């Protein structure tokens, strides 16, 4: 089941089991390993109502994907992982 | 895996990956693509201490179940989904 | 996929749907059915950057494992469960 950095092939990023449909970008909504950069914006938020950081391996510091976090409370769910599917193994 | 919302057909609410055995009502700890009505309840809990709060598919407004929140630090988990079994597609 | 407290046998903690590789104890996004017992620490931590609280059973008090909590934002997961093994059937 797990997705692992495909950079640095040995870390953990997120399984199988935590994928799921919000509507390239995998959702999942919890993930491994992983350092967030800088501050949440929504410019050009692939999912209106979220706002993104950037979220990189903490082995390699490749560039993942980004931490989507909801601006309303009423949104389910508050947050959740947009990783690109290249960047992971299997 | 995905569980839908029965009317509008297209939207995901869960999957069985997220399903757990808390104790009709599918127990998720994670949901997706609900609207939150309201502020949180006790009141007639159908799990003690935990509060309610209504949840509709954000696409349909169908009411697909609840969000429950705990009223104490200690309990696990904090947070989870009790979902009607007969508002979702699968069963 | 359940994994139950193996002394009650009927209360679940967990799921295998759950485990995931932070890298005897099996480490879980999440976890059920579990009373924390005292304030957390980072005394001896298996796991650097997490404080650790006991987690015992709530139904027969039996010692699971420990809530792991991030002691920095940026950390990920913020928090997940190491459970003993051989205190849980499945
Ligand atoms: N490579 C660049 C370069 C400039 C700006 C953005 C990107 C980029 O990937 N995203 C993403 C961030 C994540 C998102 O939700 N929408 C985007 O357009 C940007 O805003
Ligand atoms: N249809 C009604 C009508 C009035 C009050 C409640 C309901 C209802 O479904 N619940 C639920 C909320 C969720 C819960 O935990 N227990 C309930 O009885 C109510 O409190
Ligand atoms: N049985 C004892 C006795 C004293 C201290 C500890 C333990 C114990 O199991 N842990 C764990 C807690 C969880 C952890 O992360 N590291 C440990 O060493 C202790 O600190
Ligand atoms: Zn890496
Ligand atoms: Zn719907
Ligand atoms: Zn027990």
């Amino acid at each position: 089941t797990s997705l692992c950095c495909k950079q640095c092939q040995e870390t953990e990023i997120t399984t199988k089991n935590e994928i799921f449909s919000l509507s390239e970008t995998l959702t999942v909504y919890k993930a491994s390993n992983l350092n967030l950069i800088g501050r949440p914006s929504t410019v050009h938020s692939w999912f209106p109502g979220y706002a993104w950081t950037i979220a990189q391996c903490k082995i390699c510091a490749s560039h993942i994907g980004w931490k989507f976090t909801a601006t309303k409370k009423d949104m389910s769910p508050q947050k959740f992982w947009g990783l690109t599917r290249s960047a992971l193994l299997p």
